């Protein structure tokens, strides 16, 4: 199914297989779904606009935090204008910007942040290297 091909082809697939501790979606810059995987959490239009807000002018939402399905989370160190990473608990949250999309990934403990962080660079370069 297209669900099943998210879910084994391109979004975090921590063992269990797919336990429900990390996830991952694929967001255009506009704020549609491209694809997500079955954990994934909704999301509001603002904080879509927030984050891109702060790709433009990182530190944009250290002050506040940044909120993803209402949850929010500190801003750490990332690469400007490419990669923000915020922590929250035991875990946290991978945004990469591509060229039309951002590429999302959330991890709570026993899920490592090298281990969401390597779906999402992997999935950001699949997508920029197909011109997305």
């Amino acid at each position: 199914s297209w669900q099943t091909y998210v879910d084994e082809h391109l979004m975090c697939d921590i063992d269990g297989q797919g336990q429900q501790l990390a996830a991952s979606a694929i967001v255009g810059h506009d704020g549609s779904v491209w694809a997500q995987s079955s954990s994934f959490p909704q999301f509001k239009p603002q904080e879509i606009t927030g984050i891109m807000k702060d790709f433009e002018e990182p530190g944009h939402l250290a002050p506040t935090g940044l909120h993803l399905g209402g949850i929010k989370y500190m801003v750490i160190q990332g690469e400007a204008g490419a990669v923000i990473r915020g922590k929250k608990g035991s875990g946290g949250i991978t945004i990469k910007k591509t060229g039309q999309a951002l590429v999302f990934g959330i991890y709570e403990e026993p899920v490592t942040p090298g281990q969401c962080n390597m779906v999402v660079e992997r999935l950001g370069d699949y997508l920029i290297d197909q011109g997305l």
